[PDB]
């Protein structure tokens, strides 16, 4: 089992068009929630979320590769091309059987399945359109990035709701710590904002309603949550071997130590209030990573702001870390960014690396009055400066699938 | 890494709702296809395809617990309780956090996402069903056999077009051989015959037009082929490690040697020509398992009835085998079933383990005249008895995303 680096990095986020622009956001706790304008909402139950504001992907793509794909997989290039850049990695025909791609989604192009089953009613089916296909299955992310940077390495796609990101990138791992790939780019991306989206989340009443305060809604371990906050965008990740990385003189900006999973086995949406699922994962996580729970400094937790959810993680953490759970700090970025579904654990990943390049920890906004046993350091309000050597991110999602990935500051 | 065997096999098919149905059919080179009779497709320019005939949910589900399905859901559910049942395995405390699941789908629930945009656009968001999302999203799947069976192990879901089936039993395996779970539940499932699916790929001009005589449509590397025919259903195989399932008692059907990847990084839809891609693939796949070429006896191929895909797997296995591709057999078994896009390398790893425990070739039927350079074995017409220690399944789907998988009898 080989070691496993992170030397480049990409996004798209409801807080900014990058990395840092983005984090910038994370650390001055802003909100990147907002009313939706992108379309009419003024039927609906919840009418804001986590849009991307001013995206160009002609930074990107030609006007003739974009038009055929829809905004999930114009996302996911637009962060997977970025993280790329970043790495500094030079693809050639020596080593471009040993680079592969991994990104997920947890929805995919529903935006493009909305549009052309409307021409299918109103029309017929031969105006569907020819690219409708493939400009929205969701392996189609990993296929056009492959396509584009002429990756020929293993090739796949996850699709794990809230822990599609998590899964995608601790998988990714495995290939490289097998010897499969010496270079994963990894993540997801989602862009569920339309109104077979928000139409269907809100008639599951998973979504927060509080659409007089937007920037409020999402309040992860607040007394007064009422459900998540639909949110869009893309992460990816350049994972790479570490010698591979070594030998080119690559900047890494960390490793990634460890992975683990579990199923709840419990309920559809609800975990159990224990949060005995989320515990397992964890445990599995570390022990893979080799390290004793007291060596953990901050979780980038699942927190979605939903009532069953949130407790189940504090109860996890309690139940995995004893008495050092009041030690670390606990904190839901997703009290800004909302919940981007597919891209959480791709971007929570990208936070966690970057809390521990700057030694600090994102804070939970909103975090006004916990609820009954919320009593950790859940970095309530600012961020946090403190030391971190390792950071866990976390993703508890539908139908109980979780997963965990474990960072470490790289010696 | 431990060894991986297969204990227990399921499946829904064009061919029969259960494995021997559908394999007794295969031996007989019996048409899966026919017009579709569950809607109305006289607009469209496709009618036929492989439709499950006279499934019984309830068979598998009270009818609460199935009306919240899509019936993608309903498939992949149907074979892995087949599966479950097959391998006499006995889910206890004991051993729940060691047993997990990976059943995915290409396209998932097309079917109700296309009745849920119609209630939205004639009526507005509230008459969406409450639902349809978890009814309806990829992961569900496993979401919901590990809920009703109570795993708790790895739970995730691949989604690779075409080669879905075979990438979620190879990972699943992986998780095994690594030490995360001792079983693993792995295949795929599909029902993307409704009016989005049809229209979608006819758009994409993806699909045959032989509507005169459906059963001769499919027919993988025929000069007369025109497109592969769109098919529904599911297969499960139950993976277990080899102590655990001696210690049981279980009947062993086969060994798992081994699973390759790779992408062509060429094309959205048709392969290079000289199918360079595969041969990687197949040769990662034969290298993992420590097998050399002249030790393949049959191949069950990807063989969709494509101009371009077709003609690339003929390149790929002479590049690989050499002289030894003229010993091997190789056969198309879509050209019975169809296409079953996700499930497609679910029921095809299960007639592979199949051709092992029966030392019989399955039939590419309709192979009337093979197109240039088709001068293999590749078992036209009917079925050929023969000496099979090791079976390949290949996987060369949409976006050049490729998966082989390697069996092998047990010893
Ligand atoms: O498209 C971008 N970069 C890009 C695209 C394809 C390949 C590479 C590469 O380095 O190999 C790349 O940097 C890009 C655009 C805007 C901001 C950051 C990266
Ligand atoms: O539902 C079936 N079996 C089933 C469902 C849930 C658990 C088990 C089990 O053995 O643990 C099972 O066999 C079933 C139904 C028809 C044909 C084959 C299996
Ligand atoms: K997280
Ligand atoms: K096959
Ligand atoms: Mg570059
Ligand atoms: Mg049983």
């Amino acid at each position: 089992r080989r070691r496993v680096v992170i030397t480049g990095m990409g996004m798209l986020s409801p807080l900014g068009l990058d990395v840092p622009s983005s984090w910038e956001g994370i650390l001055a706790g802003r909100s990147g929630i907002a009313p939706i304008e992108h379309m009419d909402l003024s039927a609906y139950s919840t009418r804001f979320g986590g849009s991307v504001k001013g995206f160009n992907v002609e930074e990107y793509l030609s006007a003739k590769e974009a038009r055929k794909l829809d905004l999930f997989i114009q996302y996911g290039l637009a962060a997977s091309f970025q993280a790329v850049r970043d790495s500094g990695l030079e693809v050639t025909d020596a080593n471009r059987e040993r680079i592969g791609v991994s990104m997920g989604s947890g929805i995919g192009g529903l935006t493009n399945i909305e549009n052309n089953c409307r021409s299918l009613f109103e029309q017929g089916p031969r105006r569907i359109s020819p690219f409708f296909v493939p400009g929205s299955i969701i392996n189609m992310v990993s296929g056009f990035l492959s396509i584009h940077l002429g990756l020929q390495g293993p090739n796949y796609a996850l699709t794990t709701a809230c822990t599609t990101g998590t899964h995608s990138i601790g998988m990714a791992a495995r290939n490289i710590a097998y010897g499969e790939a010496d270079v994963m780019v990894a993540g997801g991306s989602e862009m569920a904002a339309c109104g077979l989206g928000l139409g269907g989340f809100g008639a599951a009443r998973a979504l927060s309603t509080r659409n007089d305060e937007p920037t409020r809604a999402s309040r992860p371990w607040d007394r007064d949550r009422d459900g998540f906050v639909l949110s869009d965008g893309s992460g990816a990740l350049v994972l790479e071997e570490l010698e591979h990385a070594r030998a080119r003189g690559a900047r890494i900006y960390a490793e990634l130590v460890g992975f683990g999973m579990s199923g709840d086995a419990f309920h559809m949406t609800a975990p159990p209030e224990d949060g005995a699922g989320a515990a397992r994962c964890m445990k599995n996580a570390l022990r893979d990573a080799g390290l004793d729970p007291r060596q953990v400094d901050y979780i980038n937790a699942h927190g979605t702001s939903t009532p069953a959810g949130d407790i189940a993680e504090i109860a996890a953490v309690k139940s995995v870390f004893g008495e050092h759970a009041h030690a670390l700090s606990m904190s839901s970025t997703k009290s800004m960014t909302g919940h981007l579904l597919g891209a959480a654990g791709a971007v929570e990943a990208i936070f966690s690396v970057l809390a521990l390049r700057d030694q600090v920890a994102p804070p939970t906004i909103n975090l006004d009055n916990p609820d009954e046993g919320c009593d950790l350091d859940l970095v309530a309000h600012e961020a946090k400066p403190r030391k971190i050597d390792v950071a866990l991110s976390n993703s508890f999602g539908f139908g109980g699938t979780n997963g965990t990935l474990v960072f470490r500051r790289f010696a």
